[PDB]
């Protein structure tokens, strides 16, 4: 294209761009802190810190029904799980660790696929 290339537009071409990165995080290495999502007790503080508490178990599951097609939507959820890992993991756990390595692989994939509604 010319200028303005990254930009997912088609809903349709996004549901895959989107299916794809949700599916290479899962297979990602920093992806089995959220794959199943944490019990309510058995984090410091989930049920406050986190007032989205949102993982990888709803990401996929809502792109099979399409439920995610947007930049800013996909986008905030996936960025929603590595700062929501910090923000209940403080500065010394695999928690902080994988996000901020999931993240950044995240970000280069839709930096690529031309999403980041930022
Ligand atoms: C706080 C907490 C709660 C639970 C877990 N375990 C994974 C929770 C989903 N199986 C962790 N963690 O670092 O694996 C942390």
């Amino acid at each position: 294209g010319s200028h303005m290339s990254k930009e997912p537009r088609d809903p349709d071409q996004l549901y895959s761009t989107l299916k794809s990165i949700l599916q290479q995080v899962k297979s990602h290495q920093s992806a089995w802190p959220f794959m199943e999502p944490v019990k309510r007790t058995e984090a410091p503080g989930y049920y406050e810190v986190i007032r989205f508490p949102m993982d990888l178990k709803t990401m996929s599951e809502r792109l099979k029904n399409r439920y995610y097609v947007s930049k800013k939507l996909f986008m905030a959820d996936l960025q929603r799980v590595f700062t929501n890992c910090k923000e209940y993991n403080p500065p010394e756990s695999e928690y902080y660790k994988c996000a901020n390595i999931l993240e950044k692989f995240f970000f280069s994939k839709i930096k690529e696929a031309g999403l980041i509604d930022k």
